[PDB]
């Protein structure tokens, strides 16, 4: 009858301008309003934000726009002993502090087949890319950079021998959606990068470019995909928060 909150990002971290505050519980929350009221977010410089639930165990908070670089964020999850509904109580408080880093926005434009990285507005890298082929296209939209992996076997069985299924080992992989979109090294498609889309949705770039991305792009930085033949990344993907328009985000879903 206890539930433990977990806050992201990590205490003392620096994150990109796309990073939401995330409070994830190890049980379904029956009273979402109770959880929201127990969570106090302090920003400096101060900016308005709001709560939106990705699912029954995880609430996010973000401002209307990407964070301003240098902002300091304090998160007080004051859930100890709080009645979260159906006889579940908060197991502990959590308290985190983080800061927002430089503005890093990478745009993958299917009309040019280039992934351009801008840091505080200036182009710092121009990376030819091969994105999802027409039958398995990369969705347009705004992606929040997540975790990074020096190498990772992307086994879609998280079934491989099924229609648009796969199992591949890749290097220098930066996660940009929970739906399994990565930026990663694809030495096999360098010829195609800048010209032809060949993937299941991942942003294929050169080994050099993928390692640069792994080294320089941090959690909370933004990738924007534009002009593909795909749909739009779902707002509730897990890293798709910004595809939910602010009016809808701000309204929340505490009663859903």
């Amino acid at each position: 009858h206890l539930t433990m909150p977990y806050v992201m990002p990590g205490d003392g971290e620096v994150v990109g301008v796309g990073e939401p505050v995330a409070i994830r519980f190890d049980e379904n929350i029956a009273d979402r309003g109770a959880a929201e009221k127990a969570i106090k977010i302090t920003t400096n410089p101060p900016v308005e934000g709001a709560f939106y639930w990705l699912n029954n165990r995880e609430v996010r908070w973000r401002p209307e726009h990407f964070w301003k670089p240098g902002t300091a964020v304090d998160v007080a999850v004051n859930t100890y002993g709080v009645d979260l509904g159906e006889g579940m109580f908060g197991e502990d408080n959590v308290q985190t502090h983080f800061t927002i880093g430089d503005e890093v926005i990478a745009t993958a434009d299917d009309n040019t087949k280039i992934l351009t990285v801008r840091v505080n507005g200036e182009v710092v890298k121009s990376m030819p890319t091969s994105m999802g082929k027409d039958s398995t296209p990369t969705a347009n939209g705004i992606y929040i950079v997540g975790s990074r992996y020096k190498h990772i076997i992307m086994d879609s069985s998280t079934p491989v021998n099924s229609p648009n299924g796969y199992r591949t080992d890749v290097d220098w992989a930066t996660q940009i959606s929970y739906s399994g979109v990565f930026v990663h090294s694809a030495p096999w498609s360098v010829g195609a990068q800048g010209h032809t889309n060949t993937s299941h949705g991942c942003l294929n770039v050169s080994p050099s470019n993928a390692q640069w991305f792994y080294d320089h792009v941090k959690r909370g930085d933004i990738v924007e995909v534009v002009n593909t033949v795909g749909g739009t990344l779902p707002g509730i993907d897990g890293l798709g928060d910004w595809n939910i328009p602010w009016d809808q985000w701000r309204a929340g879903n505490a009663k859903a």
